């Protein structure tokens, strides 16, 4: 995919990719949602985020429509 630091809903938008992903519980993001790596590092600093998997998805933060996600 295109390079890019931002986060990879800024690739995927609402399609999926391969890629690696996080819980987070603190926003009760877990079972099937998500956040990819920027957003577990910048939007879910301090949060409790655990390892998801590495598999098909879409960034869920930066899919946001309130815009709250911090990583584009
Ligand atoms: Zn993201
Ligand atoms: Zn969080
Ligand atoms: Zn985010």
């Amino acid at each position: 995919y295109i390079f890019s630091k931002l986060c990879t809903f800024t690739i995927t938008q609402k399609e999926f990719m391969n890629q690696h992903w996080y819980h987070c519980h603190t926003c009760k993001m877990v079972d099937g949602v998500g956040v990819c790596t920027v957003c577990a590092k910048v939007c879910h600093k301090d949060h409790e985020i655990s390892y998801a998997k590495y598999g098909s998805f879409f960034c869920d933060c930066g899919a946001k429509e309130d815009g709250s996600c911090l990583a584009l």
